[PDB]
């Protein structure tokens, strides 16, 4: 059923193995980790309490790629039945053999965290739904190039060729643009009035957690 | 040579200046800096008391040479151009022109083009900075929510940008989609490029950088 | 400055007249009538009125169509110029000369009818906003093909050619798909979850006013 | 003719078949209905008492050479195309094959190749349902809000439909924006769509309208 | 509604026809075959000594509304239709309409459009021919040279291959470039494709396949 | 400077050791291999001549592959630097050490080829100019499907959809157009026109080697 | 059937009354036209035959304009249904009728100018055929930019902005593409080696008549 | 952080040099002028005969550096970039590094990238050079002949110009057709274009304009 990316079997290797207290502050932490949190700043949550080891801060990764999978569990599909065929997985690729103490307190740890996903499964359906456009921003750059205009018998623009890299079809792409000083200046008026309108959204519909990625 | 029906009015204006009145629009537009657009020109001849209202009426059909001066034959003298020009309304004259009025169109559309040489960099200004692959008309940003729907309330801002451009002479939309520090980015970005354009003048200082109007 | 349609200008010479009662109802109305309303539901709701005549209903179409002008209307911009504006531009439309009295009439008129068209900019604005889209929607058709499997010594296929007609780039553009029938199911299973999406939308949100234009 | 390491032990798993066990693959093989996948394939094998998991673990391999018949050259027997794959197979195997493996490979092979023919017509079916400039694979709405500002609350709903199509062999999605009455209407074609389906099946009763699984 | 001014002579003319005649037109209408063009139409009422010229010369205006029934609102009465028109054309006659021309035409239309069965079949496969991705319109082979340069005579025969399509309602060109072989391969895959038009037409024989013309 | 495909190894390890006689019959064959001649048909050649070996058989994949070279090389390009060039490459990639007197062969043998290597050039040059198009047909195939038209209280359309799959940008594209069978009757024409033109180009200009690369 | 351009109806006027020595003349004067001849040269020809007026000069258009028109000319496509149908169709744009002697002297004229028209039909096929391209070229522009390179504690690059103007599609399009100085030094070696093989290909096949459109 | 396998050698080389080579290697790094390419970087130490072949060997390696300069967070040391290069060469080495030598390739390096500032620029200007929509690599002329069929010889000589180029990091091919005409105006252009050069290079004559090797 599933495959395990080979630099996550250390991250299962380490959950099949951490102590019952501190498994329970790692999904407990997991849970107080609020929507739109990177893999870096739950790193960092855990780093900082006492109660969790460097055992546990190396399995983050491990932990927060369960959010990728979490966005296809069924209403009636059990965790228990998820736990297990991440367990089975992962055993399948040892080339010892692993116990069955093991086994079973990995089906625990794991399904004891993916107890506690929830924000973990919303910053991934964030994540989604943020890029599910035709054309997602990634970078912009913008040459500031001199066209002199040559005469007859000490003149020129300057034309700002604005790149925006986009992703399209999941497809790397970039668009270019020419702009003058005029329509840069016009272009940032938008672009800070779409913020007053953020922010306008945000005070409005106060009740809405409005979530950013980055 | 054919004279748009939208200025015929303005060759006969013009034919019937005055030597004095066509000798300062000549001057004057010699004067209008390069980048000027017609509203500063209307303006500038409005505030000369010894240019008329008919001098007024006709600087939207004088600017329009700017262009021809584009695409003449570099032979060509002013002169032919004139003459071309002055058949070319006079054709469009169903009542058929006067003799007199023949030698003073030539003669006041001749003494405007001697002075059309900052009109001439204008357009030339105006032709190059559209020439390029996309160029810039206007910008619009949608602010939208989009909603996570739990299957058991949280949501994204997502700034759409909307950039309207000209292409292949055709008019055209490009919309990409930004959150809000995508937004902060390309604003940083443009800041930085204004900060550039200023020490290009800064330095360069011997170079008129023009803005179109 | 403007320029007026000129099967707009016989509602312009209906407004110039209408009786300063008849006025004041017709601008109430206006007033009244929902966001999202077309002309035609604002016309039968003259057409009701018992205090709004025959020469108010025909006046509708030009009323109606200063929300396409009301867009540009800025924060300083009077509306007393506007009525003016829109004055003088019907007067220079015409072979006659327009009396005094009935300019002054005029520009009352409109302004009073100007005061009122609040939500009608609402329905402006609901209208170019919905079609600020890369590709809006206009129809949808689909053929129903065979496709029959041929033998080396009965057998085919049922292919759905759904054609979406859109606007992109101001330009009218069809797009085909091919779909079988379990395309066709699921892709009505997500339109449906999208109506479904669009009503929990409206119960929470329940103080926005959400508009359909159709 | 290459074989993919991926069915290597497939074939080597059927070239160890019993003459009993290989008739009962190709007979079932034969009542397979066409447009059946490889997991009724499967399935039904598994429910036959008189095919063992050696048998079950062949059919993926089986149901690939559906794919190759449609590439065949016309004038070929099959008895080639089992030579020719039972050495692309001895080629692969590093450690030599058996001869006693060599006649049992081309022999059960040709067995179940004899009855491949609903399996041919199932992959033709595949290769012409998506024979098409874009094939759909998925759809997505997101229903966004777009709130309607005021200068000094009112929104629209705009249901944004993804279609992910195969176009030039590549994944593609064409997004389009819709109102609650374009959703319906769009609904309302495809059920008038799948009507006119049914009516197809209803008339030409004769001609077997398959499903893809 | 409203009429086109290339019509409103056949209005006219069919506003002024004869029960008989009219009768006989619709008749005719209703045998006229399904992918019958004006052309042929127009032929069989000539060849009708009962129908005058003035028949003739209302055909390509009758042929055009097989066009309206495709997008009339299907609750509508055909003297809905009939009326609409007669006030569309009424509308365009500067000089008032009869009375009695009203009702005739009101009359004369309804029992044109009693008998367009056949004429609304022949637009639905106009249109349902050309809903298509890109629809085929003309075809040209350009038969090039390409000389092989030494670097001290060899050359390609290339064959471009232009097809004009219309696609999104717009006239566009496709360009190909074919070798001998691939023209061969070409023609033997629509000769193949000729033939399978022929068995889908001897099987499904209570099928009228129709050819527009 | 070059690097060797590694399934071709094995024909310059045949290559340095022809026997001299042998290499000149090789490449004798090779200058009287006509342009246009793929490799099958050199192959065929060489298994026929019986002053040729099965090893000079096995040979010909790799003498034919120098033809892909031979294009760049210039007019004061030394074809014993090119031979030795050659030789380097094929040492470098030994575990083995190549002994100075296979070097010294292979080289001979390798230029008394390129030397003979014209008509192969031609034939490269020939491929690639064939190519040196914007969209380069490989393959058709016609859809013939069925359109029934539907009808208010037995009457359909043959549509023709043929596929060109062809090269663009280096990208395996397809173009799909539907014809109906007058068309298909028109399409055929042209194409037959256009065979009758070729063979009309070639009678006239017939002292032009008009060459097919299949 | 025919319908004629509104300023062509002056030309047949003339053609209906050139003297049958003159018509013979410009007709002779057309066969003996080399092909690709444009219609300016055309009338020069005219211009300075002093058996030819300023008639036959002011006919030359029209003329001309019937080579789009040889075009469609069949196998069986007689020259006097051509001459006639031109005929009638000038006719009936008259508001006088026009008389019998005028209509057949015009007929006749047409039909002795399209039977000198060989030459005239191969500059139209000629140019048809030139511009029978995915794109034909009709203009370029360089636009010559600087691009500095800016510094974080006096250099910069020249791009050469290549604009080609074409056709496809029927519509006029432009491609913008970034050289720098060597990339137009190379590019002119690549134009220049491709005039170097028009004049080889003109030297061969000499017994060709190679055309020029301008 | 990560080297490429490529590369492995060229740091173990550089963790290797005397303190005397390696600071000949930085002052030559140094005086190399902003657009020359490694072959000329490696020229220069070629003909330092107090630069080793193993120095020779690290130029490539070296050379690329300058495109990690334009990654670089700004407010890092060149000493944490030295730093951090090392432990990504040492993560490589799966036999050990030595403590001596990881002192030694963080002093080498960061010696070179002091003098790293010609090579930031000529990396710059590689990026910026390509910043552009389309960027050329390479042009080719098909000249082809087209002769003209009469129903009852003459031809065209068309020169199908290549343009080769990158978009959207994607190599893609533009074809245009050209006559002779074309090609000379074409030809004519890019001429003055040369003239524009030169004169940008001779007015503005403070500023270096370098060419790409």
């Amino acid at each position: 059923k599933y495959k395990i990316p080979k630099n996550f079997l250390s991250g299962f290797q380490i959950l099949s193995q951490l102590d019952k207290k501190e498994i329970e502050e790692l999904a407990k932490l997991l849970g107080e980790l609020p929507v739109g949190s990177n893999v870096q700043e739950f790193q960092s949550a855990i780093q900082t309490n006492k109660e969790l080891s460097e055992n546990a801060l190396k399995s983050a990764d491990t932990i927060f790629s369960l959010g990728g999978l979490l966005l296809e569990i069924k209403a009636d599909d059990s965790l228990n039945q998820v736990a297990e065929d991440l367990t089975n997985a992962y055993a399948k690729e040892g080339e010892e053999e692993i116990g069955t103490e093991q086994r079973e307190q990995l089906i625990h740890n794991l399904l004891i965290v993916l107890q506690k996903a929830e924000n973990l499964k919303k910053t991934f359906k964030a994540y989604r739904l943020l890029f599910e456009n035709t054309r997602s921003f990634r970078k912009s750059r913008v040459m500031t190039d001199m066209r002199m205009i040559f005469d007859d018998d000490q003149t020129g623009l300057i034309i700002h060729q604005l790149k925006l890299e986009y992703i399209e079809d999941n497809t790397s792409k970039e668009f270019f643009i020419s702009l003058d000083n005029d329509d840069v200046l016009k272009l940032s008026e938008e672009l800070k009035r779409s913020l007053e309108k953020e922010e306008c959204i945000k005070r409005d519909f106060d009740q809405v957690q409005f979530i950013n990625i980055k």
